[PDB]
């Protein structure tokens, strides 16, 4: 069904067997002694519970200068990759950034602007030749076909990666849930997930414990792990590759459980 | 998308709105205060965490006289459906002991050998007028073709009940997942669920923590809670009107993701 591996460096990633699992690693405010063990143990903690990727970066969810987000995530990256034997993937949008990341040892690129924001991320990608994800996302939300203009959208991010030098097989996409979408927008790409499956990528979902499950449920953010549940079975059953969560444990079995039933593996 | 409601006497169930979660009772053993108030505190327990039917029935995963099933579920069924206002289903496919229930106020037969027990069963079903789940299950595995078979199957049931004077908004089917199923076909009927769709009736599924979900990953029982989760989810993705649980607050906040999600309500 793919006819080929996700290669990321020292590891590789099929694509056919199972689900493959990011797990968020949260960036708590760099260098000291207190954040950088405290993202190991919590890593090491992912790694044991089924996670198959690690996703490290903060400042998502504020607007930092770009020569001290490095300060904050090289140390991360550098001590991670070093105790956990995973791939490794950074969130950041920012050229210079990513260059760092890669440099001190992150495997795959995780861009929320889709290379829109700093196009000349694209050219790093294509340089370290990693797998990129590029995700949807926008300025505003005055969407004429929220499913047509998420296709159209996505595939602007692909003509600038491919224009860059990156090669088809290091391109995921996603559709970008919380972004730019409202509550009843990010049900509707949910519930039309499987059209981007048309664009011949392979597709990452990153739902976890995001407010829509919220408004839906009326559940604090610590009361979301069933939502988040649904979400990530619907998901994988719309042909999702990756899925991005905080809870690692329960998605690890909801995901298997998924497989064994969709006849994946 | 159904143009009537579930009728149970005093209450009113309503198929095109929300997925209905039906809680299963366990009848730890008839009459004394400990059985009947535990019984009671769990049902007023289920009813508060999003339940829409209790479901009261023991002796099922041995083989007792009728008489004294009776003794057992009769005095479950008064308490219970005086102190939780909720339809109640009996969990039986004895016709002398479906008629107690009802007698004793229960309102939804629930037969897992869909008439083929006790073919008069149906016939109590169509005099006191209750709906009924029609169950899949047969005394053998000797499958030609596990999908083509179980519709044939059921519909040799809705026959029975049909011939029965049973009415066609009475009847609810049930793929009967964990019976007559190795843990391979299990998988294979959920894969499939969807084609028992075009019978017309609403269907109920139920799944909750059975062995093919350990099976899959390699888990005992108080361990089921993500893999029953995924079942559920692909279940209502599939078209289930009503799922059979045990874990009622955390497949209840399941069940209203999906429905946000798949467009119901
Ligand atoms: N590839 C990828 N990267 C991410 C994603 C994501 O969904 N996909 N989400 C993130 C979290 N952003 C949020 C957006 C909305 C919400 C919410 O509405 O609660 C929460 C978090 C950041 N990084
Ligand atoms: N309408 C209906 N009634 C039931 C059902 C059911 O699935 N549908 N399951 C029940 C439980 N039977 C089991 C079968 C298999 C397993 C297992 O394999 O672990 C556990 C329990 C009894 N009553």
């Amino acid at each position: 069904k793919w006819d080929y591996d996700l290669r990321c460096g020292e590891y590789t990633l099929n694509l056919n067997e199972k689900t493959l699992i990011m797990g968020i690693l949260n960036v708590t405010p760099g260098g000291s002694y207190n954040e950088v063990d405290a993202a190991v143990r919590h890593a090491k903690e992912m790694r044991d519970e089924g996670a198959h990727i690690i996703d490290i970066g903060g400042e998502s969810t504020a607007k930092v200068s770009v020569e001290e987000e490095i300060k904050r995530v090289v140390p991360m990256i550098q001590a991670v990759s070093k105790e956990v034997k995973l791939p490794i993937s950074i969130d950041t949008y920012k050229a210079e950034v990513a260059k760092q990341a890669i440099e001190a040892g992150a495997h795959i690129i995780n861009d929320i602007w889709g290379a829109k924001a700093e196009p000349k991320i694209a050219e790093v990608a294509a340089h370290y030749d990693v797998p990129i994800i590029l995700m949807h996302n926008r300025d505003n939300m005055n969407y004429r076909n929220l499913m047509a203009d998420m296709i159209a959208d996505l595939y602007d991010s692909i003509k600038i990666a491919k224009d860059a030098g990156v090669r088809d097989e290091n391109i995921i996409l996603d559709p970008g849930i919380g972004f730019a979408k409202t509550p009843e927008q990010n049900l509707e790409a949910m519930r039309n997930l499987e059209q981007l499956n048309v664009l011949g990528y392979p597709v990452l979902l990153g739902t976890s414990r995001k407010s829509f499950i919220g408004h839906v449920l009326d559940l604090p953010v610590e009361e979301r792990l069933e939502g988040t549940g649904a979400t990530v079975c619907l998901g994988i059953e719309k042909g999702c590759e990756f899925v991005r969560v905080h809870d690692v444990k329960e998605m690890s079995r909801m995901a298997k459980m998924m497989d064994a039933m969709i006849g994946k593996g």
